[PDB]
């Protein structure tokens, strides 16, 4: 310095410039810099830093108590600031082939690419002065227990306390983030929500935020994600979705890992036998409710070590093993129940951060498929701040409202969901929501037919069935042709155990638009199949789509008179119709990129199709 603009030390309100490492101390700095922010505040993670927060919150109207629970908050958004979005998230990379397949005749559905020059001007118009009159929070955070081998740290910067808060739940952060990190590499995650002071724009319902130049970025070459003008979910909290699954994607095809969007769940037989199994399911088709399940079937027993996200690399012996790279559950709230998901119910009365649900009357929380009687005179509060009866038309919570809650505090979380090593995967399970034609379970012929099985993916969003490849469609970090190659690759390292691959549908319909399955709890028995087969037990029969269980192999027993070949009926000429959509896509999207093998494969379907 030759003058006194630099140096940020003297609006240092918690830490210090001075004690940080290096590389974090010039993030921090150069960033604030940039932003003006009035004060920096570097996150300790402690309680008292976090009650503080939140009562200053409450103080603001940002977020209210929810007086019926211990410790409990909840915050109603701007309307336009509700869910990730999908329009105004990009990838920069040189080559935009690198970042997302080139279409055959379409516009790609597999990532959005962005030119660095585009991403330096669009960068230009958002950023500078951004923070001017707000406190720039420093958060340091690692995705996986501290000290995991498999673990990776970020520095969030932001403006919000909401992003601070959630942070603090869904992360592991704090000043052990900062004596663990050391002189050590770290994502760069900044993130501001675009509305310095003075505000020059109406400020909605307390919930600061810029729709208009929303932009959500990820620069994995500069190990960067840049991300302005929404404080929602997905686009602000950075670990979750921009570092562990499109950062983290892409570093894994480099390193030769694995970064799926995938619960992890652990599940115990009647003779103390335990298995691990990884799933990836796309949207309302209840991966919660799976990693959570409180099993139905005596004896056994199901724990949970995630429900959103696995990192998960063979080891020296050539066992998949995972951690969830995560420490807290965003999970939907609507539709969660005694019913269909009490495990979740137990654990979100507690230290849990509420957002777009409706109020209670006496300061509980409701939502649409909630099964819970209010007693009379309790009136119900919407997520729009509106009295609000059940004979509205409108929903008193938003379809993509959340409950951010701590994972320690789900009463069946896996005594190894934090252990450094990660669990062993013994079994890979896809699903999606298809009404029609697609069995209740079956099992891939194998790796690369299960690879495959993965590739196709479809689910039910008149209706729309839409392709969501591995459940990672909004989340590829890199071009999903070369993915597919990678987890390809996987069959040819040494030693390696490759895990059992099976897909779901919990959602068959029969003619008349009912469920043919029961579902829920009853879904530990199409879990029970699955252990026996990673087991080796004579318990299938082949059909053209893969392995499906044999005559009487699916325990039954306690549910009425499921109608089994409505279930598991593989009809000619859905599967023909089947094959024909997914070869189009497949040849479209992925063209030029899409490997030998996964082109075999689906030769080879409509091959014992055309048999049938
Ligand atoms: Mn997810
Ligand atoms: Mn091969
Ligand atoms: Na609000």
């Amino acid at each position: 310095q030759l003058h006194n603009g630099l140096d940020f030390s003297a609006k240092v309100i918690q830490g210090s410039l001075d004690s940080l490492p290096q590389e974090v101390r010039k993030f921090v700095e150069g960033n604030a810099q940039l932003c003006q922010p009035e004060y920096i505040h570097i996150c300790d993670g402690s309680e008292e830093e976090y009650g503080r927060l939140l009562a200053h919150m409450q103080e603001e109207g940002v977020i209210r108590k929810l007086k019926k629970y211990d410790n409990c908050w909840l915050a109603l958004t701007d309307p336009r600031d509700v869910a990730r979005i999908e329009s105004k998230t990009v990838i920069i990379t040189q080559e935009q082939r690198d970042t997302v397949p080139i279409p055959k005749s379409g516009q790609s559905q597999l990532g959005r690419w962005m030119s660095e020059e585009d991403f330096e001007k669009a960068f230009n118009a958002r950023f500078p002065g951004c923070m001017k009159g707000r406190t720039m929070y420093v958060i340091p955070f690692s995705m996986g227990p501290l000290g995991s081998p498999l673990a990776k740290i970020g520095i969030e910067l932001t403006d919000s306390p909401y992003v601070v808060a959630s942070m603090r739940i869904m992360t592991r952060m704090g000043t052990s983030v900062l004596e663990a990190l050391g002189d050590g590499e770290f994502i760069k995650c900044l993130h501001s929500v675009g509305c310095p002071l003075p505000l020059k724009k109406p400020l909605v319902n307390n919930w600061a935020c810029n729709p208009e130049l929303t932009l959500i970025a990820h620069l994995p070459d500069r190990r960067e994600i840049i991300s302005f003008g929404s404080g929602y979910g997905g686009n602000s909290l950075l670990g979750k979705k921009c570092f562990a699954l499109r950062i983290a994607s892409r570093l894994a095809k480099e390193e030769g890992w694995l970064a799926e969007h995938m619960l992890i769940l652990g599940i115990t037989n009647p003779e103390g036998k335990k298995k691990y199994l990884a799933a990836a399911f796309p949207s309302a088709c209840g991966k919660t409710n799976l990693a959570m399940m409180n099993p139905t079937l005596p004896g056994w027993k199901v724990e949970c070590v995630g429900d959103d996200i696995a990192w998960m690399k063979f080891d020296a012996q050539g066992n998949l093993r995972a951690i969830n790279p995560e420490n807290g559950f965003f999970g939907v709230a609507p539709g969660t129940s005694v019913k269909t998901n009490p495990n979740a119910i137990k654990t979100i009365q507690k230290n849990t951060i509420f957002t777009n649900v409706a109020e209670t009357s006496d300061g509980g929380v409701y939502w649409e498929g909630i099964d819970e009687p209010l007693a009379p005179g309790v009136t119900i509060t919407s997520w729009k701040n509106k009295e609000w009866r059940p004979q509205d038309e409108e929903p008193c919570a938003h379809p993509n409202s959340r409950f951010c809650t701590p994972a320690s505090q789900c009463p069946i979380i896996d005594p190894a969901w934090e252990s450094p090593e990660g669990v062993p995967i013994e079994g890979i399970i896809f699903g999606g929501r298809r009404p029609a034609g697609v069995p209740l379970v079956y099992e891939a012929l194998s790796w690369q037919h299960g690879v495959f099985v993965g590739a196709a993916m479809r689910s039910e969003a008149g209706k729309v069935i839409m392709h969501d490849p591995f459940a990672m469609r909004p989340f590829f970090g890199y071009n999903f042709g070369k993915y597919l190659a990678h987890w390809l690759s996987m069959a040819h390292r040494p030693a390696a155990k490759l895990p059992k691959i099976f897909h779901v549908n919990w959602f068959r319909k029969d003619k008349n638009g009912k469920f043919l399955w029961p579902g829920f709890g009853e879904n530990s028995r199409v879990l029970e199949w699955m252990f026996g087969r990673i087991e080796g037990e004579d318990s299938a029969k082949l059909t053209p789509i893969g392995y499906v269980p044999k005559e009487d192999a699916l325990n039954l027993k306690g549910l009425g008179d499921v109608n089994v070949e409505e279930l598991f009926g593989i009809s000619k000429e859905f599967w023909e119709k089947e094959v024909e959509e997914i070869d189009k896509y497949l040849e479209d999207q992925v063209n030029a990129d899409l490997p030998y093998e996964i082109e075999r494969e689906l030769r080879a379907l409509k091959q014992r199709i055309s048999q049938m």
